[PDB]
């Protein structure tokens, strides 16, 4: 056909049915059972799946009752495994397995393990470099003729997942506690707010629940991936996270953060992967709307469902879209005021990303491992999409000339702030550099319980560090970019915010200390804007200016007081607040910076459960959202999760009086033993981001 | 919420700047400009000294890191010490200082380096003569040029005048350029050079064709910008020669019905022009900008062509490239599969895998930042998808000193490109009961001899060991470890020769293939060899099989046997493809030994071209008559008979169509054109019809002034 032989095979539920001709079988036991050894020892028992789910370069049992018994004289066959609609045993998706004296390491095979009177009890191994997918079963006999083969047979379909328990794998963790946490755990903590006061809220990942492996792989088939490269972490989790941000009717998500979200569910309201994949599915166009942290909860999702060990990872302060600039630019005035119209970058003040764990064998030795892998879009050098996988560890010492867009995530937790100063007749100087800001806290959830981990350490040395500058000297070398010179660049100052309730009122100090033996005439200024989480502004609620004396080895403090009625009226989903401060020493003419932010707190849903913690055993779950607000809270949505115990749900109240209580009770029959876990989150036309969560303990 | 201002990746899309910006509080004897010189056409110094007095184009055209003149007029002498003001230049709605989108550009005592700066050097009445000049590092673009005079109060500046904007290409001639090319005979030849010669056929009968970059023609330097622009590439980035060839690569190939080109090899071409048709790249560019949506059609020379237009018409040096026996659609593999059956046959089934006769693909010159140092230099960028780690796209730019060397740990998709040129031929025999074993392996084929066209004519110039060494030698042998190891993948692991030549026909003619044999021990061997004779694509895919042979010899010990076969043109002329190319298997068993040999080549059958005479005055501005003449070689008519005539500077693309031409009649075509291009131009004609295609013929013609 001109351009290939054979078209290409990038659809894994496209079948092509085998010819049964060109002994013989009468049944096929594979002991899929959810007790029984093949599921309880490759670690799928937890799938809500009537299939056999093995991990490859594992040994399952399989047994074949012949019409007669096998005889190794004159009896020859092998159990084909063929994906796709074109296999090709060239490609690797077509796969003879031969029948073997022994299982040699990395090639698929099968060992008589057993046989009594007309019936072979086999032992089949396959290659820890296996296509990932769902494959088709038969039974191969090479007559003299031609073979005979078994007949198109769904309740053999075979799925096969990586397996970070085998070492042959690129995919292998060797740690049963990370194993766990990382690829079998299905419920996750998300960290947000800022950095100094770190907000966390849980997510259902959702992975072993039912239908979300079969929509993993209609992620992939969407995104039309040769089957010949499932089986390679590396395309995958890079395919994966292209197809996660909706490029235009294409992808999952349709990213938004223009607080309306005119057509859709709020990013803040969803409270799992779970209803985003299936919806994905059953509507076959992309889910309205969601947000990094969303775009996150989802591909980690895939990821875990497929093998791979994945978790999330939160980095405060993120210098997003740096373009590989190292600099973020604050344009301050003549006078010491930021300016406004110039200034139009701004500091996350939180950025979720992944990480997914595998070998680099693209790379130098010393580079696998952890590899993070942004699915919220940015321009790169291909040009405004997902970022990576790029190597944590090499970001880490500022390789970035390594694949895969490694100078923009580095960027994302190294860059500085310049304030620089525009003088009014087109002219600029540079007065300050915080080398301190970006990236000062990244974090994520611990191995034990729903605790925070802090793993900035891994992406950044210590500062001062001569690795650090080190890191700094190679990332310049490579791609970073450093345009403005800092060439020469004793008062020191400081503020902080007191975290504060919505609807409350809070002071904001500012301190003052000056180590020289000689007084100064400061003059300050306090600028206070509305913002979303990215940090870009919607309003100065609030500016100030201030004048202070500073006598010799003085140290001053002032307080400004926030009133609630000074925000509250033009407030944004987060409850963000961001703070700016600047002073000019009038004899020296130095300009002291400083900026932080703050989110309010919003407070929590209650979850109370009464009945019977039995699996089977109906329990009532009760929910309940006390409206805080001197307004009527309108078109009020309560949402409802807990995998293995409910499925999601949600409920609509036409309105919430202020101050009034609702309730929802709902029960529900947990399917799953031990510890779970019951989920919730509200939204409405104005409150929203607010949730809820309760720690329930199945039995059985 | 995502960003305090949208994306600024529109070249065409502007924003108004006011003319009048006061602030604060308080005639304005401040100075207005009357109007401003650009001294551009195309005598004048700038269009000159800057290299695009070429292009046919009305608005000054300057290229980046060198100074230009301008003049403008004041109301009143200017003063250097009351009066301050300065030109700005900004691009896109939403201009930037803090990226380059907005530049003010001061009077400057003197000109520093790579640093904007204008200075005074001629005062006259009421006249200011700067000399200006740009960053090397400037964005490529059309910009807007504004006076801005600041008073007090604010500034006063110059209202929207679209006569004034300004192109800055990138300049191969600055040395602090990415895109520096250090001597004029490589500048010439890859950025002056609006024609090239396109090496296809087979490396046993190179064959070449003409072919139109027209970057200098009339659209193509804005169709550029609208690609750009279709591909909503952030304006910052369009001073990268690494992003305008890693983004503009990927909308050549439509993906849906986004890019340039809609790729088809069908030999049909359903709703549109075969990619033999095109002549050059003026066609296809304009009419995609007239369209606004993907041109059908065309396969890798076509994109490689319309890509280099793109890349020279900007500014950065670039060549097509032609390797011989290509890979295509190799997944990082270093091996390519031949199934055989236990007799020694070519099994038809299992081989799926097809080498291709030759494959183009584009070089682009530019330094390589992100990379260590030493891989700067030409970069290979095909624009030919194929499955590489994002899967389906195009591949590049690769650092073609990295390939050499094995280094493919360096994007971009650098084991694609590397094993699309060095990669093996595994004969594997597939035992009737379901194995593989291996025969014999042919590590010469694939990647024999990659090829381009010279500086000073239509020669070709032999390239190919700038992608690999020697076979044999140890830095051969050194590059592929360090391949393999860093993502190059290479699954599988009786002195009695054997080799065929053919002795390559004229479409339509009876030919031979010459098989001989050679038997260097002292034993009488036994041969049982085959021959499979396919009609093929170029690409290597079969249609199929017009012959088959097979034939026992005896080999005396210490001897030498040539068997001839005949093949007679009724065997194939009922079932060519495009190209007409033929491929042949020629395998043999030892039966003593159980040795197996195995042998392919390719021929494509040598058809006659179209004849182009020149009558008139070959002067510019003076017509000329251009008589194009095709006859029919076959016995048979040929209907719907496309002709084309292009030649950059002399006329535009024009096609003319004969309703059908009887078997060995001969049709004249009389145009007159009016050469408005002085020196040696040339050209190209091409022929499709509904049965022969892929006829080209051109002409050299030195026109004077
Ligand atoms: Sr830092
Ligand atoms: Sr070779």
């Amino acid at each position: 056909g001109g351009r290939r032989a054979v078209p290409p095979n990038n659809s894994n539920a496209a079948e092509d049915d085998l010819p049964t001709v060109e002994l013989n079988v009468t049944s096929v036991h594979l002991f899929k059972e959810r007790w029984d050894t093949n599921k309880v020892d490759h670690h799928t028992d937890k799938y809500e799946n009537n299939k056999l789910i093995v991990r490859r370069g594992q040994s399952f049992y399989v047994q074949i009752d012949f019409s007669r018994p096998y005889d190794p004289r004159r009896d020859l066959f092998r159990v084909e495994y063929v994906i796709g609609r074109y296999p090709q045993e060239n490609k690797g998706t077509y796969i003879p397995v031969p029948i073997v004296s022994e299982l040699q390491s990395g090639k698929w095979g099968a060992k008589i393990v057993m046989r009594e009177d007309r019936s072979v009890r086999l032992s089949i191994q396959s290659s820890p470099k296996c296509i990932v997918g769902k494959f088709r079963m038969y039974v191969a006999v090479w007559t003299p003729y031609g073979v005979l083969r078994t007949s198109r047979n769904p309740e053999t379909d075979t799925y096969i997942l990586f397996n970070p328990w085998c070492e042959d794998d690129a995919v292998y963790l060797d740690n049963e506690k990370e194993r766990e946490e990382y690829v079998l755990n299905d419920i996750g903590v998300i960290f947000y707010g800022e950095v100094n006061d770190i907000k966390t809220r849980s997510w259902s990942y959702g992975q072993f629940e039912d239908g979300i492996l079969d929509t993993c792989l209609y992620v992939m088939d969407r995104a039309q991936m040769d089957l010949s490269g499932r089986g390679n972490p590396i395309k995958v989790s890079r395919v994966g996270s292209a197809m996660v941000n909706a490029k235009d009717d294409e992808g999952v998500l349709v990213g938004s953060w223009d607080n309306i979200y005119a057509y859709g569910v709020p990013p803040s309201a969803w409270t799992g992967s779970v209803d985003i994949l299936l919806e994905y599915r059953s509507s076959e166009n992309p889910v309205r709307y969601g947000q990094c942290w969303v775009f996150a909860g989802v591909f980690n999702t895939f990821l875990r469902c497929l093998g791979i060990p994945a978790r999330i990872v939160t980095n405060y302060f993120s210098a997003h879209d740096n373009d590989a600039n190292l600099q973020m630019d604050i344009f301050l005035e003549e006078d010491g005021n930021v300016n406004s119209k110039l200034t139009k970058d701004s500091v996350w003040n939180y950025h979720c990303w992944n990480e997914a764990w595998m070998t680099r064998p693209d790379l130098p030795v010393g580079f696998g491992g952890w590899q993070a892998v942004d699915s919220t879009p940015q321009e790169n050098s291909d040009g405004m999409y997902r970022c990576g996988p790029a190597s944590v560890q090499a970001i880490k010492h500022g390789h970035v000339c390594f694949q895969f867009d490694a100078p923009f995530v580095f960027a994302e937790v190294n860059s500085d702030l310049i304030y620089i100063t525009a003088k009014k007749d087109g002219t600029h100087v540079v007065e300050n550099v915080d080398a301190t800001h970006i990236g000062k806290l990244i974090v994520t959830k611990q191995i034990g319980g729903d605790g925070m981990m802090d793993i900035t350490d891994t992406y950044k040395f210590q500062e001062g560090q001569e690795e650090e500058r080190l890191a700094l000297e190679t990332a310049l070398m490579y791609g970073a970019k450093k345009p403005l010179n800092t060439e020469g660049v004793n008062v020191d100052m400081d503020f902080e915010v007191e975290n504060a309730v919505l609807g409350k009122d809070f002071k904001l100090s500012i301190t003052f200390r000056n180590n020289s033996h000689n007084r100064y005439t400061i003059t300050a200024y306090l600028s206070a804007n509305i913002t979303f989480y990215t940090g870009v502004p919607k309003a100065e609620f609030k500016k100030e200016t201030f004048d202070v004396t500073l006598e010799p080895l003085s140290f001053k403090k002032e307080a400004v007081l926030i009133q609630a009625g000074e925000y509250m009226g033009q407030l944004l989903e987060q409850a963000s607040l961001h703070f700016f401060v600047t002073a000019r020493i009038n004899e020296t003419r130095d300009v002291l910076a400083k900026q932080k932010s703050t989110v309010l707190t919003i407070p929590e849903i209650i979850i109370k459960v009464r009945g019977t913690q039995v699996v089977g055993s109906d329990m009532t779950v009760t929910v309940e959202f006390t409206n805080p607000l001197k307004e009527t809270l309108r078109n009020v949505w309560v949402h409802l999760d807990g995998p293995g115990v409910t499925r999601p749900m949600k409920k609509m109240f036409r309105e919430i009086r202020p101050n009034s209580t609702v309730q929802w009770e709902e029960v529900c029959r947990p399917w799953v033993s031990g510890h779970r876990k019951l989920i919730a989150s509200m939204s409405s036309d104005s409150l929203r981001h607010v949730y809820g969560e309760l720690d329930v303990q199945i039995q059985r």
